[PDB]
C-alpha cells in the first residue's frame, strides 16, 4: 500500500545541509557529524518515515575510491564522509546526491550518474582557450595567441561542461 519510491539512490552530508526532500540510505559515518538542528530534524525525521535508510560502505568500496583518487593525485586529501557516502553508492551501482566541488568530480571519475544543485559560481570563472603543447588554459587570448608557459600556439574550445 502506497510505497511510492525513487530507485537505488545515496545521499551526502550536504543534502541534509539543503534541504533537499529525497529519498535513498544515508552513511551512519556522516551523521555522527551532523551537528546543526535542521540537519538533524530534517534527516532523524525522513529516517522515520522511511524516506531513507541507514547504510555504511563496505571496505572494498572505500578502497575503491582509494585506486583512482591515488591515480588522480589526492588520494587522502578527501574528508572521511566523502568517501564513504560515494563509496557506498558505487557498491550498489545506483545514484547520488550531493553538491559538492571534490565530491562531483570523483563521482564524474568514478562513472556514477548523480545529482546537484542551483548553485553556477562562487569563486570560479568561465574560459575559452588553450595551448596546444602544455595544455594551458586561458580565458582570454595571451599576446600573440602564444603560450606564456611553453612558446607553443593557443587555440580556441568548445564549451565549459
Ligand atoms: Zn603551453
Amino acid at each position: 500500500m502506497l510505497r511510492n519510491l525513487k530507485k537505488t539512490l545515496v545521499l551526502d552530508s550536504s543534502v541534509f545541509i539543503q534541504g533537499i526532500d529525497i529519498e535513498g540510505y544515508t552513511t551512519p559515518s556522516v551523521v555522527e557529524e551532523i551537528k546543526d538542528r535542521e540537519s538533524k530534524i530534517f534527516l532523524e525525521s525522513l529516517i522515520s518515515a522511511g524516506k531513507v535508510k541507514i547504510a555504511e560502505p563496505s571496505k572494498e568500496s572505500i578502497d575503491r575510491i582509494i585506486q583512482v583518487a591515488k591515480e588522480t593525485g589526492e588520494v587522502n586529501e578527501l574528508s572521511k564522509a566523502d568517501i564513504e557516502v560515494l563509496a557506498l553508492a558505487y557498491e550498489l551501482k545506483g545514484e547520488i546526491f550531493s553538491d559538492d566541488y571534490n565530491v562531483q568530480n570523483i563521482a564524474s571519475l568514478l562513472g556514477l550518474r548523480f545529482r546537484t544543485l542551483k548553485r553556477g559560481i562562487k569563486k570560479v570563472i568561465k574560459w575559452r582557450y588553450v595551448c596546444i603543447g602544455c595544455g594551458r588554459k586561458f580565458s582570454t587570448l595571451p599576446p600573440g595567441g602564444v603560450c606564456p608557459d611553453c612558446g607553443s600556439k593557443v587555440k580556441l574550445i568548445p564549451r565549459k561542461r
